């Protein structure tokens, strides 16, 4: 398979394009708008990368038509650890697609936040808030394909089966990847000399929902999560023999860019995944 990143949340970790460049990521997730609905009006937050105010982050469309020229997907994540996001409403969530597609889709806005190159698709890391209506922006989100291009869908829920906040979601069977977080929840990841939670979760995973492809999402330093690290061997010689084995095994994903680059987690395992 391949290995999907998330792009965003460290201005040190290089640009897009370098990023794509390295010939590593299959999948590109740009974390993150972490806020939206309720009224609010929505933001992008890509830590010292730039400042999106006066089209300050424009500049990340020459490195998203780049990793599209080479054939990555490239999505932007929804959510994440820290944000005041939520739906209020089923209306809200209208609101929210439509203006996702106009500014990071097929549509069309004045004030695109990255500029004018179209993304893939939509990416739900949703982590605390409301556990409604996610279900609900992604059936909106799936009826603008119907206008000729595909709009990806990818979810990034724990491993904790099912997800309080996107089991629903996951459940319409509309989303294309899904990569479980199997760290920061210790009933399902990785403890030294157990493998035992880890593959009894993506079990779970891969019997349970229809997706076209799941991954194993992990953290790729010891410093990227509070718990659940693997050690590259470990991953190498016990993990990946076994989850291989899933007709719906897709590959790995990791946070984050900034965190393989100081590891070398992508490069110590790339031919195996
Ligand atoms: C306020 C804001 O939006 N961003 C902050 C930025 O917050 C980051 C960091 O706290 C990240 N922490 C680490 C160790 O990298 C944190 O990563 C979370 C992420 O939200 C979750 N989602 C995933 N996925 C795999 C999808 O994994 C977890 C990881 C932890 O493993 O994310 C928050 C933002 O949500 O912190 C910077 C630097 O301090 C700050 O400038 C600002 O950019």
């Amino acid at each position: 398979g391949g290995i999907a990143i998330y792009w965003g949340q460290n201005g040190n970790e290089g640009t897009l394009t370098q990023t794509c460049s390295t010939r590593k990521y299959s999948y590109v997730n740009i974390a993150f708008l972490n806020k939206f609905g309720n009224g609010q009006t929505p933001q992008i937050n890509l830590a010292g990368h730039c400042n999106p105010a006066a089209g300050g982050c424009t500049i990340v469309s020459n490195g998203i038509r780049s990793c599209q020229i080479q054939g990555i997907k490239v999505m932007l994540s929804l959510g994440g650890g820290i944000g005041s996001y939520t739906l209020a409403s089923q209306a809200d969530a209208k609101n929210v697609a439509d203006y996702l597609w106009n500014n990071f889709l097929g549509g069309k806005s004045s004030s695109r936040p990255l500029g004018d190159a179209v993304l893939d698709g939509i990416d739900f890391d949703i982590e605390h808030g409301s556990t409604l209506y996610w279900d609900d922006l992604a059936r909106y989100l799936s009826a603008y394909s119907k206008q000729g291009k595909k709009v990806y869908l990818t979810a990034a829920p724990q491993c904790p089966f099912p997800d309080r906040y996107l089991g629903t979601a996951l459940n319409t069977g509309l989303f294309d990847y899904v990569w479980v977080q199997f760290y920061n929840n210790p009933p399902c990841q990785y403890s030294s000399g157990n493998i035992n939670n880890i593959i009894n979760s993506w079990n779970r995973w891969t019997t349970s929902i229809n997706a076209g492809k799941i991954f194993l999402g992990l953290p790729a330093a010891p410093e990227a999560a509070g718990s659940g690290y693997v050690p590259p061997d470990v991953l190498i010689s016990r993990i990946l023999p076994e989850i291989k084995k899933s007709p719906k095994y897709g590959g790995v994903m990791l946070w984050s860019k900034f965190y393989d680059d100081k590891n070398g987690y992508s490069s110590s395992i790339l031919d195996s995944v």
